[PDB]
This record gives C-alpha cells, structure tokens and sequence, in this order.
C-alpha cells in the first residue's frame, strides 16, 4: 500500500493520505548508481496547505505541485525544510517561484548556504535551543539536537497524531547508517530520546526515507546509530 521505491519512476511524485488532512509525499531520484526513495508532508490549514520538504530537486518539486492540484485542489502557502540537505531544500526556487513562502531554520539556512544549496527566504524563530518547540499553523516543529544533521527538525500533526521525523529517522528495513557526512552521532540518540519524550502519543512515524511505521522506528534508529558508531 505505501508505495516502495521500486514503484516509482524517477520524476514522478505519488501522494499518500495518512489521515483527515495528512499525507506524505513520496519522490525518487538516482544517486551514485542507486534509486532512493524520499519522503515529505502535506497539511492540509484550513483551505491552504502546508507543505513539509521539497520532493528533492526542482523537477520532482515541479511535478508535486501539479500533482497537489490535480489530486487535493488547495493551494500551498507555506513550505517548511527540515534540514539543508537537497532531498529538502532542492526545490525551493521552484516553490518561491509559484508564489509558496519558504520557511527553514536560520541554522537551516546558515548551513544550506555554506553547502550551496537552495536556501528558504524566511527564519523559524524559536528553534535554536535542544528541545525546543513552536507551532507553525497545522503543525508543532520541534529541534531535538543534532542529529542525522545539526538543523534537523522533526514536525507533529496533533489533529492527527502524525510524527514526521524526517532524516534522523530511518525505516525499519534499513540497517546501515546513511549519509552520516553532516551526522552527529554522539548526540543522535539523545536527540531521539528528547523526541520520544514529547511525542509518546505518536501514532504514525514518517521516516525520511522510505516506509512508515510506529514509535519503534525511533528505538530502530537508535540501534543502527549506534551500531555505526561502534564500526
Ligand atoms: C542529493 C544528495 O543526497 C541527499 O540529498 C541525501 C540527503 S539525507 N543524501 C542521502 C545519501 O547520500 O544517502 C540520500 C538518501 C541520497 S538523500
Ligand atoms: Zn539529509
Ligand atoms: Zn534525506
Ligand atoms: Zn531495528
């Protein structure tokens, strides 16, 4: 049901409806011979949309938007990325462009320009300290410390009780650490024991690669971090 990376063409984006006004977004892009699957979020706030990450480059970004208005029909206004790298900021021009406010960070945006990458126009305040939480319409974004990366946001749908822990979450079926390149792993684990404790209620973890589950993806990351680290 949830489509795998082996069901998606490279360009295309399928959409995934988890609840009343939560789906994710699911793209593919090749990357040093190999075919990633990557994910994002939809919030539906009220007749506008929230989106969470970009679907990793500019035309996969194009091809989520025409496909947000074929199938869901409401305009997305605002656009959150939950870290620098290009599987969530690549795409942001195409968002400015239609119009689509584009929201990171300011450690986001610090580290999305030193890596050249596409950089979100406005500032998240309030994000800045380990355990930090702020509202942002439909959704709470929450910095549990660094992590996969320094920035990394993860994002709570409580209508919903939808936990999108993006890149510092891995799916179950992954078992070797990732990109780890801009990782912290001393503090990875502490990091998602700050996430467990202010989302214990979750219901649907959203890694940001491949396929959701429960809170045990948190306890899985964990053990893959640590098991690297231990290399
Ligand atoms: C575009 C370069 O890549 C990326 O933007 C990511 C960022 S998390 N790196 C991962 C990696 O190198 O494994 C990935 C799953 C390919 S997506
Ligand atoms: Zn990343
Ligand atoms: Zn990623
Ligand atoms: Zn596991």
């Amino acid at each position: 049901e949830y489509p795998t990376v082996s069901e998606i063409p490279v360009g295309e984006v399928r959409l995934y409806q988890i609840a009343d006004g939560v789906w994710s977004h699911i793209a593919t892009q090749s990357f040093d011979g190999a075919v990633y699957p990557s994910n994002g979020l939809i919030v539906r706030d009220g007749d506008e949309l929230l989106l969470i990450d970009t679907a990793w480059g500019a035309k996969n970004t194009a091809a989520l938007l025409a496909e947000i208005e074929k199938q869901i029909g409401l305009p997305v206004t605002r656009a959150v990325s939950t870290h620098f790298h290009d599987d969530r900021v690549g795409g942001v021009d195409v968002l400015r462009a239609a119009g689509v406010a584009t929201y990171a960070s300011p450690s986001t945006r610090r580290l999305a320009e030193v890596e050249g990458n596409e950089i979100p126009t406005h500032s998240l305040e309030g994000l800045s300290s380990s355990g930090d939480a702020v509202r942002f319409g439909p959704v709470e974004l929450f910095y549990p410390g660094a992590a996969h990366s320094t920035d990394n946001l993860v994002v709570y749908v409580p209508s919903a009780s939808v936990l999108y822990g993006g890149c510092a979450i891995y799916e179950l079926s992954r078992t070797s650490a990732g990109n780890v390149a801009d990782a912290d792993l001393a503090e990875w684990p502490t990091s998602i024991e700050r996430i467990q404790q202010h989302y214990p209620e979750a219901q649907f973890v959203i890694p940001g690669h491949g396929l959701p589950g429960g809170l045990d993806l948190l306890k899985h990351t964990t053990n893959v971090v640590k098991a690297h680290t231990n290399r």
